[PDB]
């Protein structure tokens, strides 16, 4: 192939200067909006950093204090005045517990009410991916079915927007997905995806297809195309799909999705993320020695891409329900402003990961009279035991520990607020003036062929 599909293919690995130049004007926040976004980003990050007054306390050595502390334990003011495989496994479960909502779906479901009382929603993810055998893919299949029954019963008719949903990894459903051929995926994967989706629809819950490595995008689009034309799903708008802004294809994937919503007569739930597999995407392309990278090489270019993609998603409310997944205070503020005045609940929502977003979003989800923005947030809730945790944890470690990540830089008390919430288009123009060209690749990440 279709016009919109050909254009996805043609953009696969297009040069970074070219990709970033085309996004720039689509992501530029109009002056007045840009400053409202700066103001709100600044506030959100301020409150975050300075939760228990962590910067005002910073506005006031250690030897002296223990002396002052022991002096204050003297009850009387006068008296005082006058005077390898097991270590990896262990560290994994220790660092990973904060990211897991529970070990079983029922345990996770029972923890749901507290944040749901306040206006949060949930998307449960049964941990596990990259099934190696037929048996593994079967076991994931049954665990997903069980999760739907349990989530659907707790949803109890609340529907796709207000009630809980499920997220699924296609790699969990087909053995050796990473290398599987088109025909075997259709004959074997598709009937399982179709079946879980019919179940989700019987309970009227959202069912989201997660995005994984970039070599898998094309086939996920093929599976999506078919799923949207199932007669049993006609008139149901609960199908969701994740797109990754770090990909050069992302905008073209959107033009495709918009067309698919039109032809299949539905509103798609589209989760926009920046993307979780960047380190592997870079290694992978470097080992193939291909013409270029399928993802951006500077983080700021991903930020620009997200913004451009976000405007595109917000322009077609009849065709897409955007779900903006981020922990970045600027990103959130920009979307908030970009979405225009006259918010209505079903216009869009925010999303975050369990163990990462709560502090940002306690300022966002809830009543205005309590100082919140009154915008719903859906928490993505990993569910499983220690045997299914590893790949997810490692992705969380790369995200949290990267010096370009917002969650890492918010901690960095040396970096001031204004630099943290800086507008990314303005950052790209600043780089462009300094280097002589817009959208040059990362200096330390040369093209695979060098
Ligand atoms: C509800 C939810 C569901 C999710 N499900 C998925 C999913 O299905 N698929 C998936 O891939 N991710 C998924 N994620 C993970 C998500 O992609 C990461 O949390 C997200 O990228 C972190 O972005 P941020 O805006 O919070 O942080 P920011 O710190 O503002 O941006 C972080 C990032 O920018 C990108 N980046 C880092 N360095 C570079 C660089 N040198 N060049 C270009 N880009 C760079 C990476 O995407 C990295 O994650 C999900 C996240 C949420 C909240």
């Amino acid at each position: 192939q279709s016009v919109s599909r050909a254009a996805i293919t043609a953009a696969y690995r297009r040069p970074e200067t070219e990709a970033v130049s085309m996004l720039l004007e689509q992501a530029r926040l109009p002056q007045p909006v840009a400053e409202q976004a700066h103001k709100l980003a600044y506030q959100l990050a301020d409150k975050l950093r300075n939760q228990k007054n962590a910067s005002g306390r910073a506005g006031m050595g250690v030897a002296l204090m223990c002396l002052a502390e022991a002096l204050l334990r003297i009850p009387d003011k006068a008296t005082r005045d006058a005077l390898i495989r097991k270590g990896v496994d262990m560290a994994m479960r220790l660092m990973g517990e904060q990211f897991v909502t529970g070990e079983t779906i029922a345990e996770a479901l029972a923890n749901a009410r507290k944040l749901e009382e306040k206006g949060f929603r949930y998307s449960y993810d049964m941990l596990g991916e990259a099934a190696l055998t037929a048996a593994d893919a079967q076991a994931y299949m049954v665990s997903y079915q069980q999760a739907i029954h349990a989530i659907g019963k707790a949803s109890n008719g609340r529907g796709i927007y207000e009630g809980p949903g499920i997220s699924i990894k296609l790699s969990a459903l087909h053995p050796r997905y990473s290398r599987a051929q088109y025909d075997r995926v259709m004959e074997e994967l598709y009937p399982r995806l179709k079946s879980l989706t019919l179940l989700a629809r019987q309970y009227d819950i959202g069912i989201n297809i997660d995005a994984e490595e970039s070599d898998r995008l094309e086939i996920s689009l093929d599976l999506l195309e078919k799923l949207c034309f199932e007669p049993e799903l006609a008139g149901w708008n609960g199908i969701g799909f994740v797109i990754q802004a770090y990909q050069k294809r992302c905008p073209l994937v959107i033009d495709y999705l918009i067309d698919l919503a039109t032809r299949s007569r539905r509103r798609l739930m589209i989760r926009l993320v920046k993307g979780a597999y960047w380190d592997s995407e870079i290694k992978r392309a470097q080992m193939d020695g291909l013409e270029g990278y399928p993802v951006y090489t500077r983080k700021v270019y991903t930020d620009v891409s997200y913004l451009a993609c976000a405007k595109k998603l917000l322009a077609v409310p009849n065709l897409i329900y955007p779900q903006f997944a981020t922990h970045n205070a600027h990103t959130l503020a920009a979307i908030y402003q970009l979405a225009g005045q006259n918010y209505y609940p079903g216009q869009y929502e925010f999303q975050c990961l369990h163990g990462m977003g709560e502090p940002l979003y306690e300022q966002v989800t809830g009543k205005v009279a309590d100082g919140k923005l009154n915008r719903p947030c859906r928490i993505y809730a990993p569910v499983g035991t220690h045997e299914t945790l590893l790949a997810y944890l490692v992705r969380r470690l790369l995200e949290n520990g990267a010096n370009t990540s917002f969650v890492n830089r918010i901690a960095d008390t040396s970096l001031p607020l204004d630099e943290l919430v800086a507008d990314p288009v303005t950052a790209v123009e600043k780089l462009a003036q300094q280097e002589g060209q817009t959208g040059l690749p990362h200096p330390k990440i040369p093209l695979p062929r060098d």
